[PDB]
């Protein structure tokens, strides 16, 4: 059914028109805290901000702000934290959020350098013997293991609260092969990555929400969560044909602005859900 709709949109070439309707219908909520002058250096992009009502608050007393949003999908029973690629000054905030929200997995959909410029700080250690200390938030991060593949890379990290000496194992899932221009022609490797994150148990309700990010945390990050939620809904509803990707995306945009940044990313999201449902 969804495939029949997909081909009809492709034949008429209505992806730009459908995507523009989504932008027009999307929720508009204030981002007052994100726009405070003291938080200018905590935002990577001036036009991408978390809504006040869904923003993740740090448990510190000075400044609790981080550019991160909690997406709670009620019917699908999944929660995600969508955030920007950390800045050199917000890497300690990032791991503070991971600790306080009790996240088990971190999903990275970008490379540190894309389009010939920096898109994300090197917020995790590349070498086991060179651990990272975040002095502002009192956390230690150690690379425990790294399993590299052609399209992705899974790392085991140890995050330590230096105040209590508690340690947690964080799984870091890095998708490294998103094309420099446009979207992938096939959703196969992106779906393989999603199924790998699922298989790890990082999305389980036993854990805090998975942290998902790209550079701005709305484009590829939106595609990841949209596909995962739609696949969940198709497996849970009695009538799996009733899953409307546009409705699900609009629901997600109640929690973070701008999810899915292009009409090509919208088409790719449909493609990933259709092909992901066939494999499931
Ligand atoms: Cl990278
Ligand atoms: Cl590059
Ligand atoms: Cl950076
Ligand atoms: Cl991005
Ligand atoms: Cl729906
Ligand atoms: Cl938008």
């Amino acid at each position: 059914e969804m495939e029949k709709e997909f081909e009809q949109i492709d034949k008429s070439g209505s992806w730009a028109a459908i995507y523009q309707d989504i932008r027009h219908e999307a929720s508009d909520f204030p981002c007052r805290v994100a726009k405070l002058p003291k938080n200018k250096n905590r935002n990577r992009y001036r036009d991408v901000s978390p809504f006040d009502h869904s923003r993740i608050k740090l448990h510190q007393e000075d400044n609790d702000y981080i550019n991160a949003s909690l997406i709670k999908m009620e019917e699908a029973q999944r929660s995600y934290i969508l955030t920007q690629g950390p800045l050199p000054n917000t890497c300690g905030h990032f791991w503070e959020m991971v600790w306080e929200q009790k996240s088990r997995g971190v999903v990275m959909l970008n490379r540190v350098m894309e389009k010939g410029s920096l898109k994300c700080a090197q917020y995790w250690p590349q070498k086991e013997e060179k651990e990272m200390i975040f002095e502002d938030t009192n956390l230690k991060l150690t690379l425990i293991s790294e399993d590299i593949k052609s399209a992705a890379t899974v790392r085991q990290l140890e995050l330590e609260n230096l105040t209590t000496q508690e340690t947690r194992e964080i799984l870091h899932f890095h998708y490294t092969t998103w094309p420099d221009f446009g979207v992938p022609e096939s959703p196969a490797s992106f779906l393989n990555f999603l199924f790998k994150v699922r298989e790890s148990g990082s999305l389980s309700p036993e854990h805090g929400p998975v942290v998902v990010h790209c550079s701005a945390g709305i484009g590829r990050s939106g595609t990841f969560c949209l596909a995962d939620t739609c696949l969940l809904l198709m497996d849970k509803r009695k009538d799996p044909s009733s899953v409307d990707i546009k409705k699900v995306l609009l629901e997600m945009r109640k929690f973070r602005m701008g999810l899915i940044q292009t009409a090509d990313q919208l088409r790719f999201s449909y493609l990933a859900v259709i092909e992901g449902a066939k494999f499931i």
